[PDB]
């Protein structure tokens, strides 16, 4: 359980990098509703896609919304969900797809 | 460029590790149609299942076949394409499924 | 070919992350001595050592001066080579040292 | 749960097969460790082993033929002046990475 030997692999790989993918929950209007998903800094090597996972369900990928000035990026549940937020009850995960293998890691989860 | 810190990393956590991934294609009745895939000796620490994606097209996780008592494991793309073998000509991809945290990982590809 | 999965199970393990180790030589009175060598932002989940090396020599290992306001540490060559910097005609190489198992990473190279 | 380092090294590559269980020799007064075995090693770069007895570093020596079995051992007589390690003492024993000089810990007493 110390991974100093993988955190220095990446130092030496990539002289500078930064991220954060601690997550900020949107809420809706109604407030027991999740609306989306905020990263404040995620990694822009690649042009990566995000899957949503319902309480099981797959809901697929869509297109991603741009990095914004300050390196956040966005997930709308809403645009994976027909126009709807998922409710706190439920239980909700996030995957990034790696562009160039297709891979997918688990970037988020709710309850 | 060099990764053996990522190598003695794992040797710190698990000393013993063997696994071949190594992808056997078996052809079909056309010798032009790929019907399954066996790795020599795959992963057990975990019921890893298998998802194979026909060129771009998902095709689903089944339940996985037994690992043989040599290591090795199957995936029969039959149970994935309804009974009929992928064309030569196809894109196949095959990913392991993390059973607890659902990532997947690509191990196979044509 | 493809480290991504190493990315991110380093979000996984930890949200958040950022570090800038690019190679700051701090040159000396003779313009061809090197004194000192800053990082930028180093890594602060444990007090890393530094050892260097001035063409294959070994200088040992010694305390490293106080992670800055900033987020920048230096190397100071002065404390390795016994009161006098390197000529930058020798090759110096950086290691940090993990405290708690005492491996070794490549960190800074120079020439 | 680190299964996303174990599938990066099956990805780079296929097959694999390393083991650093740690089989420490006793000497002839059994209150002596004499040497460690590594069952099987790897062997894709000429690694070489750092000793270091009680905060003590004793440096590094060329390594020893890796055998018909895979394995390769580390003679503490070597390290020790032609003595073995008291086991009271503490024992730590690196890989040297002969790449870029990076140094793993593999094995440890007590």
């Amino acid at each position: 359980t110390n991974d100093s030997a993988v955190l220095f692999y990446i130092v030496a790989s990539q002289k500078k990098l930064s991220f954060d993918y601690t997550p900020n929950w949107g809420r809706g209007s109604p407030n027991s509703y999740i609306d989306n998903l905020t990263f404040p800094r995620v990694l822009t090597n690649k042009p990566y896609k995000y899957r949503v996972v319902k309480a099981g369900q797959d809901l697929g990928v869509r297109d991603s919304y741009s990095v914004q000035s300050d390196g956040s990026q966005k997930v709308n549940f809403l645009e994976y969900n027909a126009g709807r937020g998922i409710a706190d009850t439920q239980t909700i995960q996030v995957y990034v797809v790696d562009p160039d293998n297709g891979n997918q890691y688990l970037v988020a989860q709710w309850k």
